[PDB]
């Protein structure tokens, strides 16, 4: 070794690494990048679970990220911030099991609670390398250990023939576990405790905090958990055995191939891109908000439908923070409804607005199509291209997160869980969207993960202020399962999310703002009437 | 004896009688017959012309009562009696009564002529709320009440048959306008400025006049309180009122032959037909009435619905409006839980049960629909929030919506519409504070009762009150509302699809409101009907 930075030198089960010493604006934080958690899942491994690393030999360098999980490539808007900034950084390869840890430096003295981030990217893409996901500044700003990892998705991740032995589903949620299980044997090395890991994602990646809360194995590798703007439950983030059956079936014929043994070989024996080419085209309908590879309800992972499981199960030993974005909807509108677009105000007619219904809600029969229309018209203004521009958005947000997450609010809380809530309302002066698209999703995480500290990012004043505020928030609430500064009781409480008062709160520049009710009358048009509409049609 | 009261008519002569208004007396002719008495064999019927007269009718005191059902809900309560006949109840009962000032009219003065409610089972132009006498003094107006037959005699229809060919009960109210056309013009009153108005059962027949052709060469104008032709109540198809007559004659003891069948309805004293009045009704149900008009094809050429979505209403001027706690007054009369003397807090159990009574043709689902949509899910079992939800739903189910549906319609195709909510509870009112404004208690005002000291209402009710006087009566001279003489803002502006304004009338001054209930009625209106229609 020799003349290395003696603090940056760590031995993990697999072996030993070399981590790199990244400038924060307040100091120094440790980052241990890209280290293997898993056997390369590549040839006879495609669609097959993960195994656990090999241990290697020598020291293994850690300082840069490994590539990115193979997956489809966002061209909507080609060069454009706003889409590029989610588009892979590194390399795309199947060979991308890999997982990313920050610390303080040096590494701290007495263990440490550890924060466990899953990316989204509609199970169909995402990277733990985006910059939008640097744990530098949680370390170094609140002493946080904060790890990251690579999950298979698309085709790689969660392709099915459920009941075969050789494509069971679901792997890319088990690629998550077997870093869970990582962290447990390894992050004390980094001064991390792991008997408090907190898990914590967004859209696909909050889905899938959800999903390793209700299967069995996984609960035993976190003790709270993290919700941010997307759920288990709900429209897009599951499939049925029979579902998930067909999209496979379909994409091997689209690439050639005609018994699952048979077709699986064939599909193994296919150039990834050839994968990723069509993978889209084999959704049941014209969609938006719908991805084809997602988590599949197997008997296994999910031992039944997420709805009935949280229906169903206990939860008094559980601590959740969930919440959404002011404007959901308007980000997935640009992807297929005609009318919307970044360039202009998007200004639509009623008969655009109907039109786009039936993408929005892809599964709804005519009647319940004309319910959400009856339901979301303005009839004072009911042709009023503003209006109906703003009530298409949300239809969207409302039907796919807002009300995916008052329902599962609402039924952990009944069932034990300590719940906290919160509508994040705050527009960052450096979004390169439109207007109108108000704070759109995906758009709270640059606050959480701290961005505005880093004085090159030209963010506002108050803004870093906010984002500090925001990061105590979410690491109080990792070290005791409570948002609240504990010696802070001057500045407004944030009360749990009840059943009987339906309490969140306010996350804006303002200081925290109580407000009862969830959407409460809209979703209980999507959770109750709804589901017995279509189910009368 | 006294010039001025008396009046010659086409039948012959007429005595009045002078009565005292607090600021000034009336001439009021009370009991004038407009048509031979609908008894015996012309029972069923349509009314026929009254034959002339000798000598000097006398015409000072108010006829008989049609004959009706007498509510027995509350014996003894005001709240309810109110409505119950004042004189004795007959089959002879087709006349009318003129209220004009004192003396009479130099000029040909503009007439409003008035059709009371009863849910077309019960009411008489004779009740103390639709005294013509302050309208008449205080605006110089002249003013024409009359009776028409209810309940089975006005509406008992075997369809397509000469003896019950239905809706005789709105062709007596049209041979009272024919009659004020032929005579007013004796009165001082201007046969060429005829303004309708009505209430409830009342309003609906009126919206009935407007879309039945034969009726519109008879008004010009036409003011609609808290009732209207559409709606799920005021109307039955032909199959059914064939339905409701045929189990009716089984009940009373009578049998085919739709002769045989009205014969042996015709020799049964009136109570053994009232009595049985109330059991022909399909489901258990509230604001649901077992013998009402009937879409025969004639006076009604089509529904009421597809009357109004079609019609041409360009020269048309309208006033239509809601109180603003329709439902309530209905709630007591059926809803397990409510009652005049509670305050009425209902368990969501009970809430779920009355949506069924609320709206008894609904399906499962369209009752889900109807709960999950009043429900407030911040507080979802609150005992106040589902009684006053309760409410809600007969009040706009029945009212509101339909009102809304027809101010829309008419505005739409070419007629002049002015909507108001009212929203002010007499301050002498018997019911309960939970029922708020309910359905009736605007005409008190409307007719100028607390202009009567005795009445014991307040200083600013008196006010109130000539102010909706002013209203109506304007609306009656010119199809405006509005006073030409005023310069204050704001004014009354026209209900339009666009910007489907309407005012609010109470205490404080006119306050204009957009949307009438709109999110709630395209509810009711729009989506309801796809769900029934698929189910
Ligand atoms: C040209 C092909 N691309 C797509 O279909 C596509 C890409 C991204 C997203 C988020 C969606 N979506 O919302 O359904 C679709
Ligand atoms: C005991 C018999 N009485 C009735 O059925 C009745 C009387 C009045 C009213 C308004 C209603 N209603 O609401 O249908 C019913
Ligand atoms: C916005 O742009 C898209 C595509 O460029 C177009 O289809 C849509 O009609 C436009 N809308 C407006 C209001 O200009
Ligand atoms: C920040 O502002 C400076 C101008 O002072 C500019 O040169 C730089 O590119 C900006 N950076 C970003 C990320 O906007
Ligand atoms: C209201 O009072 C009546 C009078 O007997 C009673 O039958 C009814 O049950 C009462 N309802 C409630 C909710 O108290």
């Amino acid at each position: 070794e020799g003349r290395e930075d003696p603090q940056l030198l760590v031995r993990v089960r697999g072996g030993q690494l070399r981590g790199i010493r990244l400038k924060a604006p307040g100091g120094p934080v440790s980052a241990f990048l890209g280290i293997p958690f898993a056997e390369p899942p590549v040839g006879s491994r495609r669609f097959m679970p993960p195994e656990p690393k090999r241990p290697w030999s020598g020291v293994l360098d850690a300082t840069t990220f490994q590539n990115v999980c193979y997956q489809y490539v966002d061209t909507l808007y080609p060069g454009f911030e706003g889409t590029e900034m989610w588009n892979p950084n590194r390399e795309l390869s199947e060979d991308c099991l890999y997982l990313n840890v920050w610390t303080p430096y040096p590494r701290p003295a007495s263990p440490t609670p550890v924060l466990i981030w899953i990316y989204g990217g509609g199970f169909y893409s995402g990277a733990a390398s985006l910059d939008v996901y640097d744990g530098r500044f949680l370390a170094q700003v609140e002493g946080a250990v904060l790890v990251s990892m690579n999950y298979r998705v698309g085709t790689f991740g969660f392709l099915a023939l459920p009941g075969s032995r050789e494509a069971p589903g679901n792997v890319g949620l088990l690629d998550q576990r077997l870093a869970l299980q990582w962290v447990q044997e390894n992050i004390a090395a980094f001064g991390g405790d792991p008997m408090s890991v907190t898990l914590f994602g967004e859209s696909a990646g909050a889905a899938s905090v959800g999903m390793h809360i209700l299967s069995l194995p996984s609960r035993s590798l976190f003790h709270r958990a993290v919700l941010q703007s997307g759920t288990p439950n709900g429209p897009w983030a599951t499939v049925s055995a029979g579902e998930a059956r067909r999209r496979a079936t379909l994409l091997a014929r689209l690439v050639g191939c005609p018994n699952d043994t048979e077709l699986i070989a064939c599909l193994r024996t296919r150039p990834a891109q050839d994968l990723v080419d069509h993978e889209w085209h084999v959704l049941p309908q014209e969609s938006i908000f719908r991805f084809s590879f997602v988590p599949v309800v197997d008997g296994d992972f999910l031992s039944d439908t997420p709805e009935a499981l949280i229906n169903t199960g206990d939860f008094q030993d559980l601590q959740v923070l969930v919440g959404v974005v002011k404007d959901e909807g308007s980000y997935f509108l640009v992807y297929g409804v005609p009318g919307f677009s970044k360039d202009n105000e998007s200004l639509i007619s009623r008969a655009q607005f109907l039109a786009g219904v039936r993408i929005g809600v892809p599964q709804a029969s005519d009647l319940a199509a004309e319910a959400v229309v009856l339901h979301y018209t303005d009839w004072l203004h009911p042709e009023d291209p503003t209006h109906l521009r703003d009530a298409m958005s949300a239809v969207v947000g409302d039907h796919n997160v807002v009300c995916p997450v008052a329902q599962l609010a609402g039924r952990l809380a009944a069932q034990g869980a300590r719940v906290y809530a919160y509508i994040f309302e705050h527009r960052a002066s450096t979004l390169t969207w439109p207007l109108w698209m108000g704070v759109p999703h995906g758009y709270e995480i640059e606050f959480i993960f701290g961005l505005p500290l880093d004085p090159s990012l030209n963010y506002t004043t108050e803004e870093r202020i906010f984002a500090q505020r925001l990061m105590k928030y979410w690491t109080n609430f990792a070290r005791t399962g409570d948002p609240n500064d504990p010696r802070d009781s001057k500045s407004p409480q944030w009360p749990p999310y009840t059943t009987a008062a339906q309490q969140y709160v306010s996350l804006n520049l303002k200081p925290l703002e109580v407000r009862r009710g969830l959407r409460a009358q809209t979703c209980a048009f999507w959770n109750r009437f709804l589901p017995k509409l279509l189910s009368a049609t």
